[PDB]
């Protein structure tokens, strides 16, 4: 998985959060809106079935968005919280506060949250150890390996794809000063470097979805999603998370 986003003069439509979900094409995913009994309503990029079902990404009505990356760097042995964020927190500051507990008890993982204000990257290591980064007027990017090795008990294992993919969105992003949603969409479909080391994989692992959202201040958030469930044809989502959107009943919005 490839995660990345821009904030500040680095974007022309506000905070951008993107996520490329890569995985063995052996399950089905779905975009679901949920109205939890206690918390904010939120959209979710669920993995209906498979080996690891659950929320892979989302965004709530308060306009807080988050995307996760698996921490393959370390053994499955040492390898949720994505839902707490979506249904109890409405801003990066809300998270920066309850972070030393929210993440101090979160399994290892890579998180990339975003809100009208900016972006925030969270790397949760072995046990409790976690590093934070908050950019407000620039760009951010992360894949499947820790940038701060200090958050682990021992040297990690960087996968060839996590390596290559990180160097690709890093390069492509460093070309222009500012970015847009339209651009990102093009970015997520880059087929540079074979079928395994590319942003849009198609080898052992296929990119099963493309997630991208824009969060302009004082305006409805705009979400675009490309679902690619194996066997089915590609389905694309384009929504405006306004008051009305969130008012609709909880149900699957992808695939129709």
């Amino acid at each position: 998985c490839t995660l990345w986003g821009a904030a500040g003069t680095a974007s022309m439509e506000g905070s951008l959060l993107a996520k490329n979900r890569d995985w063995k094409p052996d399950h089905a995913q779905s975009l679901r809106l949920l109205h939890p009994e206690h918390g904010y309503a939120y959209l979710g990029l669920y993995a209906d079935n498979g080996s690891e079902p659950g929320i892979k990404a989302g965004v709530n009505q308060k306009g807080l968005a988050v995307v996760a990356a698996e921490a393959s760097s370390l053994p499955r042995a040492l390898r949720g919280v994505l839902t707490r964020l979506l249904r109890d927190y409405g801003s990066l500051d809300e998270v920066a506060s309850a972070a030393d507990k929210l993440f101090a008890q979160a399994r290892p993982v890579f998180l990339l949250l975003a809100d009208a204000g900016g972006l925030m990257q969270v790397e949760i290591g072995q046990h409790g150890r976690y590093r934070l980064i908050r950019q407000q007027s620039g760009t951010l990017a992360h894949t499947n390996h820790y940038a701060d090795t200090s958050l682990l008990d021992g040297a990690q294992t960087i996968g060839p794809s996590s390596q290559a993919r990180l160097e690709r969105i890093r390069f492509l992003l460093d070309q222009h000063p500012a970015h847009t949603l339209s651009e990102f969409e093009r970015l997520s479909r880059d087929r540079h470097d074979g079928p395994d080391n590319s942003l849009w994989r198609s080898g052992r692992e296929h990119t099963l979805a493309g997630w991208r959202i824009a969060l302009p201040a004082g305006a409805p958030p705009r979400l675009q999603l490309t679902l690619a469930n194996p066997g089915r044809a590609e389905r694309d989502g384009d929504y405006a998370l306004d008051s009305a959107f969130w008012a609709q009943p909880a149900r699957t919005l992808l695939p129709k």
